[PDB]
C-alpha cells in the first residue's frame, strides 16, 4: 500500500503520502493572527492521519491578502500564533507546512459567506487588467515593487521556519500574484517580465530561487502552479513542463499541480482526478516530484494514481473538510492497520 | 427526516436526534481535571453536528473512578476546567451534557492501552463479591456510605449545572455502582437494599430522586441502565420496565438503554441495533422517552428506528471516534441540507 508508505522529501520522512491541501478559512484576526478556529481545525486533521498538513494561503504582505481575515506572516508578531499552530499540528502527529501567498489582482474580497465582493484595495498586478467585472484595476508593478514582494516572500519563509514549519509551499497558482505573471491572459507586459515564456517565468523564478536560498535542503520547498489556465492561448501544460525544469534546476523539491483561477470565463472539465494528468506529465517528463490534487476522494483512487507513477504525494482538500479522519479509515480500507490515538483504538 | 428534527426535552430544544454517547478517554490529570485532550476531542464532535454531547463518565468521588485519569467532579477546583469544556462544546453548536458516575466494584483499573489491571483501591459495592478474578473484593456500603455517595452525586450534579451543563445523565449501567445494586449477580444484601426487586431498586431510585431535586425541570435528567445483564437469573427486561416506571414517576426525562457490564462470563448477542429492542419496550410499554445505542453506524438505520417509535434519541459512540463528522454527512445522505460551519460550506 503505497499511500501508507513513508515518503522521503528533503531530510524529512512523511509517515504516509496523504497531505492536507491548503484551504483558506477566513478566520484569522484582522491583523492576520491565528485564532482558536485554526487551533481546532488543523490538529483535528492531524489526529485524522495525514502525514503532512499545508496551512492555508498566508499573505506575505497586508495587500497580498485575499480577505481581511486571512492568515498573515508579514510581522514578527505573527510568530507566537504560528508557532503555536505548528506545535499542535506536530503534537497531533503530522508535519506542519505552510503556503506563502500573495493575492495580486484578486486581493481584497469579502469572506465568501459575507458576499465575496471586492473591497476596493489598491491591489497590485503585472498588467493594468481587472480580474473580472466589478474588480479593481490592478496597478502594474515596477521593479522595486517586485523586489519588495520578493523580499516579503523571502522573510515570510524565514519566519515560517522560525515558527517551526518544516515544509514551505510557494503559492503560484489560481490567478493570484505569481500565477498572474505566468499567464498571458493576465500578463501583457512589454518589459522583461512579459511576452515570451521566459519573460513571464522570470519574476516567479526569481522568487522561488530567493526563497530556496533561505530554506536549507533538509526542508522541502514546494511550488504550487496552475498547470493550465484553461484559456484559448493561455498558459498550457507544455509551458508548465518548461517552468518545472527550471524549478527542478533551482532545487525545488516538489511541484503541487492545480489549475485554473486566472480568469473566470473558461470551460473547466471537472472530474475525479482531472488535474492528475498534469502531475503525471511533469513527473515522467521532467523528473520533478509532483503532488496530485483535485477531486481525489477515495482510497482506491489515491492508491491507484500512485501505483501508476502519476505522483509522489496525494493532496486532499474538500474530503477533509467533511471527513477529517478520512485517512485513518482509508488505511483500513486498503488493508493497512491504522495507527490511531490510544483513546480511539476501540473505534477501529 | 426525524433524525434531523428537533427534540424538546425539558425546557430546551435539541437541534436534532443524534447524541454523542458518553466515552471515557482516560486523559484527565491525576487529580481529574480537563486537559487539552478533551478541549479538542469534544468540540470536534460538536462541529461535526450532534445536537447533544454527553461527556464521558465523570466520577463523583475519587474512589468512584475507573482509571486514575478519569474526569472528576468532586471538587470546586474541577469547575474551571469543566466550565471551559461545556463552553467550547456550546460554542461549536452542541448542547453540553455530562454523565455522573461511580465505578463501584469495578473501580480503579489501569488505562486500557496500559493493560487495564486492577490497582488495589478500597473499592466499594453492595456486596463482597469481586467483579471477576483478579479484582478486589469490594467493601459493602452501609447506610452512612450510601448516604455519602448519594450526596456526592447531588453535589456532582450541582457542580455540573454551575459549569454550564444542561443535561445530566446518571450512570446506572455497566456493572458500576448503581448497576451493581440493581443486579442480583452482584447484590446479595439481606437488608432493605437487596433481596427483592423493590429493595434492589431502592438506592438507585433514592439517588435519582435526590438529583432530580437539584436539577431544574427546564433541564433534562437522563438515566443510563443496563436493560439486561444477560445472566441467568440476572437483571431482565421485565425488571427494567419496573425500574423505568419508577424513574418516570420521579421525573426522569429519558432512559438511555444499554446492557451488560455486571459480570463477564455471559454471551452477548452483538449485532447492529442489538440493544434497540430494550429502548423500544420501555418507550412503548412505559411511556418514558428513551435513547437508543449500540452499533448504530448508518443514517438509514438511525432514521428507521426513529420512524418505528423505537426511541426518541439515537446515541452514537464508536462511529464518532472514527468519523467525528458523521452527522453533517448523514443529513445530506438523508435529503437534508446540513448546517455546517461557513468555513466548510464548499466541502458539502
Ligand atoms: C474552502 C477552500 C479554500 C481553499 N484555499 C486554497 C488556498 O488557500 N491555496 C490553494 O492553493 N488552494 C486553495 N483551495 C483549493 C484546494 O486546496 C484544492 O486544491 C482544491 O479544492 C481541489 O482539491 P479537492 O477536490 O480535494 O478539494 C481552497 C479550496 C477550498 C474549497
Ligand atoms: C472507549 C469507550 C468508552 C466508553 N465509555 C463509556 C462511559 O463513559 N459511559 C457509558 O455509559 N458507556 C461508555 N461506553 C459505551 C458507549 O458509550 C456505547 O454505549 C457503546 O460503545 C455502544 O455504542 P456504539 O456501538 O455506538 O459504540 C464506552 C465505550 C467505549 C468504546
Amino acid at each position: 500500500a503505497l499511500l501508507f508508505t513513508p515518503l522521503e522529501l528533503g531530510g524529512l520522512r512523511l509517515k504516509n503520502r496523504l497531505a492536507m491541501s491548503p484551504m483558506c478559512q477566513y478566520s484569522a484576526t484582522l491583523e492576520g493572527e491565528v485564532t482558536d478556529w485554526h487551533l481546532l481545525h488543523y490538529p483535528t486533521r492531524a489526529l485524522g492521519g495525514v502525514g503532512l498538513i499545508l496551512v492555508e494561503a498566508t499573505a506575505v504582505e497586508p495587500l497580498g491578502r485575499i480577505s481581511p481575515y486571512d492568515l498573515g506572516i508579514w510581522s514578527e508578531d505573527h510568530l507566537p500564533g504560528l508557532k503555536e499552530l505548528a506545535r499542535r499540528i506536530r503534537e497531533a502527529g503530522a508535519v506542519p507546512g505552510i503556503q506563502l501567498a500573495h493575492a495580486g489582482r484578486k486581493a481584497g474580497t469579502a469572506r465568501p459567506w459575507e458576499g465575496g465582493k471586492p473591497l476596493g484595495w489598491r491591489v497590485v498586478g503585472p498588467s493594468p487588467i481587472p480580474f473580472d467585472e466589478g474588480y479593481p484595476v490592478p496597478e502594474p508593478l515596477d521593479e522595486a515593487g517586485m523586489e519588495r514582494i520578493l523580499q516579503a516572500f523571502v522573510e515570510g519563509a524565514r519566519r515560517a521556519l522560525r515558527a517551526g514549519f518544516q515544509v514551505i509551499e510557494l503559492h503560484m497558482a489560481h490567478g493570484y500574484l505569481l500565477s498572474s505573471f505566468l499567464s498571458p491572459l493576465s500578463n501583457q507586459r512589454t518589459d522583461a517580465y512579459g511576452g515570451s515564456l521566459e519573460n513571464r517565468m522570470r519574476f516567479p523564478l526569481q522568487v522561488a530561487q530567493a526563497v530556496r536560498e533561505v530554506v536549507p535542503r533538509e526542508l522541502p520547498l514546494f511550488v504550487r502552479v496552475s498547470a493550465t489556465d484553461w484559456g484559448e492561448g493561455g498558459w498550457s501544460l507544455e509551458d508548465t513542463l518548461a517552468f518545472a525544469r527550471r524549478l527542478k534546476e533551482l532545487g525545488v523539491d516538489l511541484l503541487d499541480c492545480s489549475s485554473g483561477g486566472v480568469v473566470l470565463r473558461v470551460r473547466i472539465p471537472l472530474a475525479p482526478g482531472f488535474q492528475v494528468p498534469f502531475a503525471d506529465a511533469v513527473r515522467k517528463r521532467v523528473g520533478l516530484r509532483t503532488g496530485a490534487v483535485g477531486l481525489i476522494t477515495t482510497p482506491e483512487q489515491a492508491e491507484t494514481l500512485l501505483q501508476a507513477g502519476s505522483a509522489d504525494l496525494v493532496l486532499l482538500g474538500r474530503v477533509l473538510l467533511r471527513d477529517p479522519y478520512f485517512p485513518l479509515r482509508a488505511a483500513k480500507a486498503l488493508g493497512v492497520a491504522p495507527e490511531v490515538p490510544p483513546q480511539y483504538q476501540r473505534g477501529f
